[PDB]
């Protein structure tokens, strides 16, 4: 199941003034398959912040809870960088949610809350199908779309998410699925009255409508 997930390794890198990453991995399905994904995602604060080196954010992301038809999702992430072998930011944050989305023409809303602790490497979310519900697709691929903030960064690499606040970040991002299946993903990060606010617009097309995503056969993300 999707309790104790294996770690999934962002590689961080700054690329003409931003904060880019890579990661190439996939979705296990029922049936003991692959469904092999490329994510790539830009991360721009708002205004100039330091940029680190190439670095790596380690991140073991559950689905703890859920009712029966993903409608109520809780879901739960431990991340902190590490480097590659080759006072406006509390110690307690809330978050709050809003992503606006289509897969395949269905049209939904999801609205979440959150909280964690953003020095140690935990944050869990609370998040509601607004509308659209029950989506007609795997929840696995919105998981991720759901928190820069919150990750452990060493005292040596620079903490480019938390440096930009208040103000914040942006950031776009593509998963590229190896059936055609494609997302686009852009996100707002910013800080008001001590809570992070993340708006989120999401648009998924050309899923094979008898693929694993339309058909609900993936079982979380691979190391």
């Amino acid at each position: 199941g999707r309790l104790g997930s294996p770690v999934v390794s962002e590689r961080m890198y700054p690329e003409d003034g931003a904060l880019k990453s890579e990661i190439k991995y996939g979705l296990r399905l029922k049936d003991g398959g692959h469904y092999a994904a490329e994510v790539k995602t830009t991360y721009k604060a708002k205004k100039p912040v330091q940029l680190p080196g190439a670095y790596i954010v380690d991140i073991k992301l559950d689905i703890v809870s859920h009712n029966e038809d993903y409608t109520i999702v809780e879901q739960c992430e431990r991340a902190e960088g590490r480097h590659s072998t080759g006072a406006i930011i509390k110690e307690f944050m809330r978050f709050k949610v809003h992503m606006e989305g289509s897969v395949n023409g269905h049209k939904f809303e999801i609205e979440g809350e959150g909280e964690g602790r953003p020095y140690e490497a935990f944050q869990t979310a609370k998040l509601k199908v607004t509308k659209g519900g029950p989506l007609p697709f795997a929840w696995d691929i919105l998981s991720p779309q759901f928190s820069k903030a919150y990750i452990k960064h060493p005292a040596d690499i620079p903490d480019y998410f938390k440096l930009s606040f208040p103000e914040g970040f942006r950031w776009e991002r593509v998963v590229n699925f190896e059936d055609g299946g494609i997302i686009h993903v852009n996100q707002d990060s910013s800080l008001q009255d001590g809570v992070f606010i993340y708006k989120v617009k999401l648009r998924g097309t050309n899923f094979p409508p008898d693929g694993p995503v339309m058909q609900k056969k993936t079982m979380g993300w691979e190391a």
